[PDB]
């Protein structure tokens, strides 16, 4: 998985990372007891697929969703909170 850091400091993570990954390498706290992926923890929150545009805040994380396909996050912008 890639993940690009942005000029304002944003980063931009694939919806395949890994979430244990994540955690490890930026020092964030997303909840791994239930999903496995970035993607598995935005769905596993929304009561729908969420469109591209959608902002939304999980486990610390200010996310705007850039890209979906096949009815999973493929990128999603990401702000610390």
């Amino acid at each position: 998985s890639n993940a690009i850091q942005q000029s304002d400091g944003s980063m931009i993570i694939d919806g395949s990372a890994n979430l244990r990954d994540l955690n490890k390498m930026f020092n964030w706290e997303l909840d791994t007891e239930d999903a496995r992926t970035f993607n598995g923890l935005i769905l596993e929150h929304l009561e729908e697929i969420p469109d591209e545009g959608t902002i939304c805040e999980i486990d610390g994380l200010l996310i705007t969703i850039l890209e979906v396909g096949d009815n999973m996050i493929k990128q999603a912008k990401v702000v610390k909170l």
